[PDB]
């Protein structure tokens, strides 16, 4: 039974690793709310999606300050997934939330991504295809309107060139990044991007980290 | 100096015993359905709603091909990510030499349509199919009641629009082309348990058809 | 310290690598340059772009004898690569150069690549959507306009059906190919496309060996 050891450590630590962030997830005080970052796009659905980045970005580091990196730690990220291109601006990353101004200049589409997290996108700009697993049509979302794209839930997403939405998560956030970075793997192969995205993403974890510390 | 080299000739006999075996049995083989047969009856019902003609279609299959083709209880709808391109499929009949399916997008996808050991026929029920033949520089755009034949060793690039459906179905070595269909699952997606429901169905295509010739 | 020996070892030969490709790529003679081939190319920007392939291989061929493919060895090679697919036909090719004809019939978008190579198109048909890094906000190209997609740089490309364009790059082209082929192998799976190209580019690789050893 000694081939059976690395097996059963396995087993037992990916359990009290599932039990363990499971019972974090259901009693840690979270920084953001699905209503909240919803309502925030909508205040805002109708103008420039420009216009509306810029005062959604001042509503957030005004109402939650030291959550939101600075204006020097941001840049536009592209993201290849599930067989759709677009680009992102990360505003506040964590290991349990993440905010994001998502979208496309492109006519993209493709597999919306199955993972270990709770998701909503509120449409600034353009139009969003949903096609819900296990159905024959598809329904189409206009700014103004949230998606929920539950935990376990699979779509198929397209959008249109100028689609832009404003994204929430909530769940386990690096479970996630497999899926993100999964087409920048083995379809563009752009390293760099990669890299842009790992560096964003722990400018968001010191950001929270220093945070948490000061406190 | 066959030591080294002991694991190519085996892998070498193996892959041509097998070439040999999967070869003969395929041309004395006694198939379950036809490339018109599906065809005909897909464009029979080619007017109708592609629902309508989803329920007609398996009414008659189930008719006219009784212990062959699954129960209402094993079907669903399973996503299918592969070449680029993304949709979904209903399999009916699935074994290791044949299988009769529903695809179809609700989406505007396209990519590479795969080449595999196969021999597949697909009849538009509704929609726009874009094909276009490699080592060409023109599409062309088919309509429902269409049918079109992807033959064996063939490539080309299939394009879709939103609400295109077809009856397919395929003959040939089924195993080895299920690699094409799940490639964007395991590399793009990561949709492992859309991986599980591919398996799922095929498993229990050939288990029916297992049964079937149990009980003959 | 002993296993650092080798890390370090891979670095220094990694940069002495990359200081001589890059010095050779920066005082190499080549044989083609970018605005010739979009002139070529621009001169015939036309409709029945069939004929300009036509006439822009026999100027080729007269320009430059010895360096482009006869057309026994000339072929409409698929290529999947960043989420799109379209063809190509192979004129030239070396270490350091390569000519062909590149375009869709179909409607597909995706990722341009990020490789070390300067690229060149001049679109003799169709539209050709692109998408710079760091934007929100795209561009789209008509026939006879060319686009340098410089080295490094990395956009989103999207072209309509019947999208034709004439293609110079110039850089250190096998390290471009893993990217002309990620999709080929992770996606479509389609080895005989992939022996294709392996084929096209030996032929070219050949082809200049032989006219330099006539010379
Ligand atoms: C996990 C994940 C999924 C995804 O997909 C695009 C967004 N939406 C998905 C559903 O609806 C359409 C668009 N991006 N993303 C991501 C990518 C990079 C990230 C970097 C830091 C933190 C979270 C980060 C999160
Ligand atoms: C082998 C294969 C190719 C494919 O592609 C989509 C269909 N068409 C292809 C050509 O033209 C456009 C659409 N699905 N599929 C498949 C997928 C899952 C299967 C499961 C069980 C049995 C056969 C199974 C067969
Ligand atoms: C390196 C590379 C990129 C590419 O992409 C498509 C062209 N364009 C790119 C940018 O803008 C849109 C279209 N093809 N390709 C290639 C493919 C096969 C090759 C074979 C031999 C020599 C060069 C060979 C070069
Ligand atoms: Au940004
Ligand atoms: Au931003
Ligand atoms: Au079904
Ligand atoms: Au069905
Ligand atoms: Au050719
Ligand atoms: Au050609």
């Amino acid at each position: 039974l000694w081939l059976g050891l690395r097996a059963v450590l396995v087993v037992a630590g990916l359990a009290v690793l599932l039990q363990l962030i499971r019972g974090w997830l259901s009693s840690k005080s979270y920084v953001f709310n699905r209503e909240e970052i919803a309502r925030l796009a909508k205040e805002h659905s109708g103008l420039d999606y420009e216009v509306a980045f810029s005062k959604i970005i001042v509503e957030l580091r005004k109402k939650h300050p030291g959550h939101i990196l600075q204006d020097e730690d941001l840049q536009w990220v592209f993201v290849n997934a599930g067989g759709w291109m677009g680009s992102m601006c990360l505003l506040h990353a964590s290991l349990t939330e993440y905010v994001l101004l998502f979208g496309t200049a492109v006519d993209t589409g493709g597999h919306s991504g199955r993972y270990w997290a709770e998701i909503s996108d509120t449409i600034l700009s353009g139009t969003f295809r949903q096609w819900k697993e296990g159905t024959t049509k598809s329904e189409i979302f206009y700014p103004g309107d949230t998606i929920v794209h539950e935990v376990g839930e699979a779509t198929s997403v397209q959008w249109s060139s100028g689609t832009w939405m404003v994204e929430y998560g909530r769940g386990f956030i690096p479970s996630t990044l497999a899926f993100a970075l999964a087409d920048t793997i083995f379809s563009t192969q752009d390293f760099l991007t990669l890299f842009y995205t790992v560096k964003v993403y722990s400018k968001a974890l010191l950001l929270e980290a220093s945070t948490h510390l000061s406190q």
